[PDB]
């Protein structure tokens, strides 16, 4: 399963509560809210809520989206393998192929640091 | 992407190599070859090869057809969402709207068992 702990650590890496209500530009695209979701991701997760920005600025709608995204793409990305949080986090960062991409490994390392509590600061 | 694993499991569910060179009726109309392709599907994939049966009886020409059909119809069927193998398999069985049909759910269940090794 895609667990709440996995989801929370993805949130922390992306910025989480400090980004509620907020958008910025990333690589030419608007990216909004605690999970830093771009419009293609919101389309891919099934367009929850009332619209792109209104959903993705909001924590609850963003979480609905992320969970739907992981259900839709997890086993797709892995090629039928049971996915783990490593897969889900790498999918979040890199898209539906992200679990296989070298581009998402550093992102996973940040999520894993959160999950495993390493070099933790107050 | 439409992957080779997805293509292979579609092939297996349809009968695959046992159907090379063969046609038969399939829910009311002719289907041919390892992927059980009907003539409207062969038109919709761009009429590859020399003709309907001559292409679709053959594994390689059938695969050209299937690959073109998935590219043509995948994101159309999903309404702009990145397609998965579930979408592609369901499009194969049910046409350009197959990814959102009922009627294609049992077909996916069979393909999924192939992909997960359960089956
Ligand atoms: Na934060
Ligand atoms: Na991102
Ligand atoms: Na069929």
């Amino acid at each position: 399963q895609f667990t709440d702990s996995c989801l929370r650590c993805i949130c922390k890496v992306e910025g989480c509560d400090s980004q509620i209500g907020k958008c910025g530009m990333d690589v030419g695209s608007l990216s909004c809210g605690p999970y830093q979701i771009k419009k293609p991701y919101w389309i891919d997760c099934g367009k929850p809520g009332g619209g792109y920005e209104s959903c993705t600025k909001n924590k609850a709608c963003s979480e609905t989206c992320v969970r739907a995204y992981m259900k839709r793409y997890g086993t797709f990305c892995t090629g039928g393998r049971t996915p783990t949080c490593q897969d889900y986090a790498r999918i979040h960062n890199g898209g539906p192929r992200g679990c296989k991409s070298s581009a998402t490994v550093g992102y996973w390392n940040k999520v894993q640091k959160c999950l495993r509590g390493t070099h933790h600061h107050h």
